[PDB]
């Protein structure tokens, strides 16, 4: 067989948006994205930005450096108990962000006293727990390195009780992460993508930064440049991975394997992608144009962790 392949309307949101990445909707719906690849003087500068939906403007809400090394903001999620956003920094590791702009660092250390890794991206299982990928060598000062060719990107578990503890590493380039979880909200895979070799790995969760049976969830279709980035699962578990340099979006059933479905973008790099609360509708950024679009999936995005109750 072949893999269907659907086309729907992509509606341009925004532009002019650097690498644009780290879409994410708050907990009052503000829509955020994050400009990793602004520079200025020809360093690292990137910026948190607020986009208002309906014009299409964009506000600076965040331009975060720490001892004067600017940060590479990569990846978003909101939390549920307060109205802030964590978000995985290339170069400052893991931040806390609020709407007004303040943010802290959280970590210059893991749980072993190694130096932090760069993060790119970020999710929350239902027990409140953070796993990040993290592509980047160490942390500021140290220079700016990527695991594209040696394998050593990283997997983190931020903990509720504040831990930054490293559960794996040896990747090449892992970038988008995502919780399984099962009917009653029991987390229950990690899911982890590994960009270059076209790989979608997969634990079983036990617990906080517990994860075992570490082992090839999904294949990425393609021998283009590129491969898996950001992902999201949709309400019935299908996990939708944006395919950079493919011109697709991949579509797998809750169990992995090979996509089910593609989905036909108008461009060739999707980046990163985040369902919009309680709708159908996926919106995604990609760098071929530096831009955000919107299309319509055929259900509603999976419930984040902040949209649940305790």
């Amino acid at each position: 067989m072949e893999i269907p392949v659907i086309e729907p309307l992509f509606t341009k949101v925004t532009e002019d948006i650097p690498g644009a990445m780290g879409p994410v909707f708050d907990k009052n719906g503000d829509f955020y994205i994050v400009a990793p690849s602004v520079e200025v003087n020809g360093k690292p500068a990137g910026e948190i930005l607020r986009i208002d939906l309906k014009t299409g403007k964009k506000t600076v809400i965040c331009k975060p450096e720490v001892n004067g090394y600017g940060g590479i903001p990569a990846g978003c999620q909101c939390d549920r108990d307060a109205n802030q956003l964590f978000v995985a920094d290339m170069r400052l590791g893991l931040l806390v962000v609020q709407t007004d702009g303040t943010f802290e660092e959280i970590a210059k250390k893991d749980s072993e006293g190694r130096r932090m890794q760069g993060c790119a991206y970020c999710a929350f299982d239902y027990e409140g727990n953070l796993w990040i990928t993290a592509p980047a060598g160490e942390v500021a000062p140290a220079d700016f390195t990527i695991s594209l060719q040696e394998k050593f990107g990283s997997i983190y578990c931020f903990t509720t009780d504040g831990q930054m503890i490293q559960v794996d590493t040896a990747f090449q380039f892992p970038a988008g992460i995502a919780v399984r979880h099962m009917n009653d909200g029991r987390p229950y895979q990690l899911i982890v993508a590994e960009q270059p070799t076209k790989k979608l790995w997969s634990y079983d969760i036990k617990g906080p930064a517990k994860i075992e049976n570490k082992k090839v969830w999904g294949h990425i279709p393609g021998t283009h440049e590129g491969g898996a980035a950001g992902m999201d699962f949709d309400e019935d578990n299908n996990l939708l991975v944006a395919n950079r340099g493919s011109s697709h979006i991949e579509v797998f059933g809750p169990k992995g394997g090979q996509p089910k479905m593609r989905i036909r973008c108008p461009f060739e790099k999707p980046s990163a992608l985040h369902f919009k609360p309680q709708t159908k509708t996926i919106f995604v950024t990609e760098h071929e144009n530096n831009a955000v679009w919107k299309f319509e999936w055929q259900r509603n995005g999976k419930k984040q962790y902040c949209e649940t109750l305790k």
